[PDB]
């Protein structure tokens, strides 16, 4: 537990730790990561007063989604 200059990093980090559990065989650990940045993504966004700031990362947000599902998929066999 700790915090960093304000921004999303401690966010989207998160995503490439569950990118590598779904490599390595373990997705369901990427799933529970995955669903858990993305709810903290949108806080984020959320709590922004630029529209083009979570403009931005509507879009990304939105290719995160998709990847997560992915893993579902390779993941079932």
């Amino acid at each position: 537990s700790d915090h960093m200059t304000m921004s999303l990093q401690m966010i989207v980090e998160n995503v490439k730790l569950a990118r590598e559990y779904a490599l390595l065989g373990n997705y369901d650990s990427a799933m529970v990561y995955y669903q858990g940045v993305l709810d903290q993504m949108n806080k984020y966004l959320y709590s922004v007063k630029d529209t083009h700031l979570r403009q931005k990362w509507q879009q990304v947000w939105q290719e995160i989604n998709v990847e997560a599902k992915q893993v579902k998929d390779i993941m079932k066999t």
